[PDB]
């Protein structure tokens, strides 16, 4: 029996990947509380999961666009300078945490902290409390600068407590298939994208065709042409074109099966989900510390990578080397250790 | 790698207890699907799991009320012919659910059922599919007088099958505290009682008093007295007298470790909640299938069952045995296969 205080961040996608692990420690009775921003309490409760504030409502620009001094900062355009900018931001973020986070860790008392590689309010609040950690990366590709960037903006506050670094994590965990790249364990990627559900009628009918999801227009344009490649589409969206057939936010990982193509934003658990399920992906990145995941997977020819989006789809459409390729690596991510497996490493 | 349906009522009490196994499988790698009636489609969802609804909107009432000749049913006041009587109901809740059950079991193509002790549905749609099933019990005492009469109310279905009888289960699982009581296998109750979520202040804070929890008054009644027992009272329910501190739902699970006695309706699931957690109860039993859970209960010295109230609050708040007792069971649960256990068992 375990107290396990999992410190994520203030977006979904940095928050909803934890959601796994944190039941797979609940599911073998140990205790769980997931600490984070006010903003990410419903996407934390939606998964079932006790939430804890760390901070008041927060996006991540709020954070990366200022420094400590309270001067405004800017994009650096070269893409090594960029990375310890995105990881100094990260440090700050934590900056925003520390004291809420702290606080509930004395009131609660966690025998372990689970967090994952850049909220670096994790390995904090185990520094102080003098206490284990664990690390879950839920990228393909996490950049060491962005880290050790991290860190050093953080030099005064680990200082306090006479350090120079973070202790290191209990598990450093990876989910990144091996033929496809440290201290660290492999883990099977189980997706988690859901809020609402019900695994709409047509998922679990038959595909009479070729069948495409794309999660003034751009979202609106690519709904309208890429049906001419003769696609059937379908929406997955927050926010009526011939051939599009659906309209509104579906359970991702529940209606994958149901579809041969994927157009997407770069994010790193849309990615992990499509290569979990064997689904070729049409990628155009946009985040910076998702370029790293979407090279590896351009690489691996599981899919394209677009720094013309209609090209990669109807290469895709034709080239059958990038199903085999997407099943491939879906098939090896089905044999690493599952979440089960790693919560008996931990408690060992 | 396995693909589950797990086959779920149509009230909260009923499904809310398959979550954690339901996300033990999940966390083993496997494809979990809820089934259930539309009105439990938020709960579903809300415990973070895939959901697809068997029925439009019900409540028991509704199905317990009528047999199948369209005639209306009245309730014994003799306990033996009214266990009969909601078996029988449990019975023709099949009846409702078992067409767009097994519709969806041929699309979906499971491997395994998992089910609670009377959602009936689950074994006929495995029987019918030729496929294993698992039976969890969701209550300190299940009395087989409801399995059996139900089983009976399903006579015509399984003549349909060629049966008399449902197979029987690959595992049948039993949460009751072995001191405290069959081709079975313990299991330890791991607490499912959320939705929405912020383990309030409080509950981290100290407790400068004795606290109690409740879950033309009868509520704001007890909620007025109670205090003056040397009570401080918290009232966990969803619909400001001096001695109560807070109002509104709260995470039941969560907020249990903050008081040292809780008043209640002698529902399963609190039940449970209650014994894992080691805190003592007054329950106020209604519904007849809890009757014997509060019979075990009361004879374990864990709690008083009050068939006045505030005499079983007085009594357990200056007899010591009561925690003791509590406590004694929590930790005997506390030895028992937790739901990680149990997949791991289920995999073979």
């Amino acid at each position: 029996h375990m107290r396990i205080l999992v410190i994520a961040g203030c977006s979904e996608g940095f928050v909803m990947p934890l959601v796994p692990l944190s039941w797979a420690l609940r599911a073998a009775g140990h205790e769980v509380l997931v600490a984070a921003s006010e903003n990410m309490g419903p996407t934390v409760t939606g998964a079932g999961l006790p939430f804890a504030p760390t901070c008041p409502s927060l996006d991540m620009p709020e954070v990366l666009s200022w420094d400590r001094e309270g001067n405004r900062t800017t994009m650096p355009r070269e893409e090594k300078p960029l990375l310890e900018h995105i990881g100094r931001g990260y440090g700050r973020l934590v900056l925003r945490m520390r004291d809420e986070a702290l606080a509930l860790a004395e009131r609660w008392k966690p025998d372990l902290v689970l967090t994952e590689t850049y909220s670096l309010t994790g390995p904090l609040v185990a520094a102080t409390l003098g206490i284990p950690w664990i690390e879950q990366s839920i990228r393909l590709a996490s950049p060491e600068l962005i880290k050790s960037a991290g860190v050093g903006e953080l030099a005064p506050e680990l200082a306090e407590l006479g350090l120079t670094d973070f202790p290191d994590p209990l598990l450093s965990i990876d989910v990144c298939p091996p033929s496809m790249e440290p201290g660290t364990t492999k883990m099977r990627y189980v997706p988690y994208n859901g809020r609402n559900d019900q695994v709409p009628s047509w998922v679990f009918e038959e595909r009479k065709q070729p069948r495409l999801c794309l999660t003034l227009s751009l979202l609106q344009a690519l709904s309208q042409e890429l049906p001419k490649l003769g696609f059937e589409v379908v929406v997955a969206v927050s926010d009526l074109p011939e051939g599009v057939l659906a309209a509104g936010q579906f359970p991702l990982s529940a209606i994958m099966p149901a579809c041969d193509v994927v157009v997407h934003h770069g994010g790193h658990g849309t990615t992990l989900t499509c290569l979990s399920e064997g689904v070729p992906q049409v990628s155009v990145p946009v985040i910076a510390e998702v370029w790293d995941s979407a090279r590896l997977l351009h690489a691996a020819g599981a899919g394209v990578e677009v720094p013309s989006v209609l090209a990669a789809c109807a290469r895709i459409r034709d080239d059958s080397s990038y199903v085999g390729n997407a099943r491939r690596l879906a098939a090896e991510m089905a044999t690493l250790p599952t979440p089960a497996d790693i919560v008996r490493l931990i408690e060992q």
